[PDB]
């Protein structure tokens, strides 16, 4: 119902959260393997990547969340394949890229090329392209927690000068505002521990489309039913 | 659709958190005044309490989240109304009686009857009726957070020691299960910084009905939503 016009008119939020999932009864559905189904979710990524960049966002942040060995080397050389074909077309978009997460449980040929990535795109103030992998929200609290207590330790931090903004800015996303916007795709109406202290106030956006079935016209659908919600009456 | 038979042969969830909200919506609604429609969400809350001990659920918690001096005084005074009329009715009925939030930030009057009714309370081992009062899921965190950097100052905790355990014990809800079930009316799709931490894996049911007119009946619908959530296929 919403067209691109009907969402330009309208406020664009500045940072989008996606949870991207339901690839694999994606490819299910399809009859087609399951790695098949994760690589057509890395090409949505490029989709909706430029999508948000076109609409005015600010930033994006992406995550995709046990499975045989094939499919997790598989998974684990996405980010490869992804960086060494739209990389060149996400610098000519003034794109930064970043990544949120434990770095730590990539393996190393991953990490370099995700490093380089991130480096390659520093000296951009474009669109920001957030990536979250094996990324926990409660893990991301608690050891904002444990730096935290490692400064009082020290020494360097006293006990009365933490407070909800202090705590912000020991979380992975310390230079980045709170997600405006999330979404959730694969019809699961839950949050699966993720950017749980980011979403208080959060528009939560549901819907059964399948990641790699979320294309152009279902981005702007959820686009029009926040800034539905945005206008409407009766108060708070 | 999902009567009381069709609920009790499904599975009954341990904790179910509901955000009661839409009182004022529901005064306007109706043309009354907004402290009547908190009276009504006062009455509602017993419906629900005696509707949720009779169906197995163990733990059933409550959280009702600027306003002139009399609606502030009014709303400081319904607890006191609430327990001078319901708790004979709730001890009869083996209810603990529970309070989470900043209790500092109510009036001595109210705090003495909460922490009677509490007292009274303790020695029953039935359904436990925890209410939110001033409660703040950002502050919560970051209080169990400063809690923990008082112990690693003092010297009885090491920082290698704290961990997603752990950290749960430190929150207000220390002794209590996650909730299974998160519910929310008044037609708003957020969370409002209610239980950040602990809704990471809890299902989420959306309604638009006002918490004034959630009877009976839509708490049952509520709850076959839910049934039917857990008998979903496709797979995760
Ligand atoms: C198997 C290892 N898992 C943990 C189980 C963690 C590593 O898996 C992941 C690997 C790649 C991605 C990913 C993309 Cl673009 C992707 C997007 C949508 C659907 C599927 C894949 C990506 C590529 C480059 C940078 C950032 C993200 C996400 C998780
Ligand atoms: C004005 C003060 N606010 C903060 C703005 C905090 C204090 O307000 C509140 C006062 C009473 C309640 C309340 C009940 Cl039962 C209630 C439930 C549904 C709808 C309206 C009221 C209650 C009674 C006894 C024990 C626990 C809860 C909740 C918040």
């Amino acid at each position: 119902r919403y067209t691109k016009e009907d969402i330009l008119k309208g406020e664009i939020p500045e940072h989008i959260a996606i949870i991207m999932d339901g690839n694999g009864r994606w490819a299910k559905k399809r009859s087609l393997p399951r790695i098949a189904g994760h690589h057509e979710g890395m090409k949505v990524v490029k989709r909706t990547t430029k999508l948000a960049n076109e609409l005015g966002v600010k930033v994006l942040t992406l995550y995709a969340f046990k499975r045989p060995k094939m499919e997790v080397d598989f998974l684990m050389k996405l980010p490869e394949e992804f960086l060494n074909t739209y990389l060149p077309e996400l610098v000519e978009e003034n794109v930064q890229v970043r990544i949120i997460g434990d770095e730590t449980a990539l393996p190393a040929h991953t990490l370099r090329a995700i490093e380089k990535a991130v480096q390659d795109t520093a000296q951009n103030d474009g669109m920001i392209l957030n990536f979250a992998l094996n990324y926990g929200g409660r893990t991301e609290i608690v050891s904002a927690a444990k730096s935290l207590a490692e400064k009082v330790k020290e020494g360097s931090l006293n006990i009365e000068d933490i407070d909800e903004s202090l705590f912000s800015t020991y979380l992975m996303t310390e230079s980045l505002q709170d997600p405006e916007l999330l979404i959730r795709t694969s019809g699961e109406i839950r949050l699966s521990n993720f950017m749980l202290w980011q979403v208080a106030y959060s528009e939560f956006v549901f819907t059964d489309v399948l990641w790699p079935d979320f294309k152009e016209d279902h981005f702007l659908q959820a686009l029009g039913e926040f800034q539905q919600r945005g206008r409407r009456f009766g108060g708070i």
